[PDB]
């Protein structure tokens, strides 16, 4: 398929006008409204909500009882990359061929984005029709773990903390895996929960997210083989979860391209 | 009296041993973790955490059961100051972890808090209710609350404000949190649905009372004179003890907190 990138681009259509919806029905400044949306409705892939929808997929169930969740995740990478663009950061002047969201609005309104995307995301979650109540805690538990201090924020601090310094393959693994590979994780559990997906068949998506992670932490022959490995040993743990999960092994293999 | 200071006592107390035990248990990056608990440990007046727990007890259940949740609103207020005090918008995280580590040790508190929320009940507070506070957190907290109130705040410093541009900054940035306290405190301590909105009503009041005495300390008073800040505080120090006593709870630890806002 095919099939499945019609259904990559139907989805990816819902989540941006979904994400604009978000942002508009916001009460409160418009310049915090509109740094928010600036960094929000730049663009970008949208891997981590469409592997949220293609796991829903998936499972059977309409991937639309999703989008909410899809988008919080979405937010919440967003507000990563506003952070880490900052200055006293990463330090980026350009993204995607846009100046940086800190370059238009200044520092302290970037970081307030930020700070409004984060909160956002957990209300998004929280606000809200029928995934049940004891899952739409777990999304939010399992959400505040892959994004909080032993998270994204840790493998954030980790590399922050690499100053000029040869760091080591196993502190290397630690930011990867905690700075990106977690929200991957995340993206394809809260679908397998979303989806209902039984206990063998989360942990085997897991392990897929895992070896997509790996490959996504590559994005220089030998680097092209050790990503095509990782890209197999995902859609291995992917056919070892019995699903429909076509989506997910062409996102896989686009990873795979280039 | 005396009653209360000593229960104000235990429950700071219990606050600061949690908010201790909750950053070392993280296992994550040494110095993510010394930033965060350098200012979340710092040791305040622990205000937003006391009311939610006072108003736990003046609906009779034990406080304990609310404590993960006044912790996670003390790190939101924590959150809050880091990210306030950085140069470009009292410990001063930046000052001694750089402004990198300052950013992300906020960052870190604003969504572990989150997570504190979510995993009560080993023991106790029921599913639903747990969504509802973490909810009106996120609204409170977000680009509708805080948020709001400290864009609003930089979207005008250099500029002169209206007594209504400085009560809608003070409204989002500081009273949106003082009320979830106690609106929280309400939905944990099973409150009746009448009680919760008269103590609402109070927490509000009880804020605006709180602004408006951190200028006297020392504007409210540029913009009504000294005598019409003082005029307006006592109009809101009224106000809240009306709705506390239309409560009606056993509320003598939040009059208390009350009385504190009165007396200077």
């Amino acid at each position: 398929q095919l099939s499945v990138e019609q259904f990559l681009n139907e989805q990816k259509q819902a989540v941006e006008t979904a994400l604009s919806r978000y942002i508009e029905r916001l009460e409160g400044p418009a310049k915090l409204k509109k740094a928010m949306a600036y960094s929000l409705e730049a663009g970008g892939k949208r891997i981590r909500p469409l592997l949220l929808l293609s796991t829903v997929r998936a499972l059977g169930k309409d991937p639309a009882v999703g989008l909410p969740v899809a988008c919080a995740i979405e937010m919440i990478h967003t507000y990563s990359l506003i952070h880490d663009d900052l200055p006293s950061m990463d330090n980026d002047d350009l993204r995607r061929g846009k100046p940086t969201n800190h370059k238009v609005f200044g520092e302290a309104m970037a970081i307030l984005a930020g700070d409004g995307l984060l909160t956002y995301a957990f209300q998004l979650i929280t606000e809200d029709e029928r995934i049940p109540p004891s899952v739409r805690l777990r999304l939010i538990e399992r959400l505040a773990k892959a994004a909080g201090p032993e998270g994204m924020v840790a493998g954030q601090a980790a590399d922050m903390e690499g100053e000029g310094k040869t760091l080591t393959l196993s502190e290397l693994e630690y930011i990867h895996r905690h700075k990106t590979g977690k929200m991957l994780q995340y993206s394809v559990h809260a679908g397998a929960l979303i989806g209902g997906a039984d206990a063998r068949q989360t942990r085997e998506l897991d392990e897929f997210a895992a070896h997509l992670g790996l490959a996504f932490q590559i994005r220089l022959a030998g680097a092209k083989e050790k990503l095509a490995f990782h890209i197999e040993a995902a859609q291995r743990h992917l056919r070892n979860a019995d699903v429909d999960g076509a989506a997910l092994a062409y996102i896989c293999e686009l990873v795979a391209a280039r």
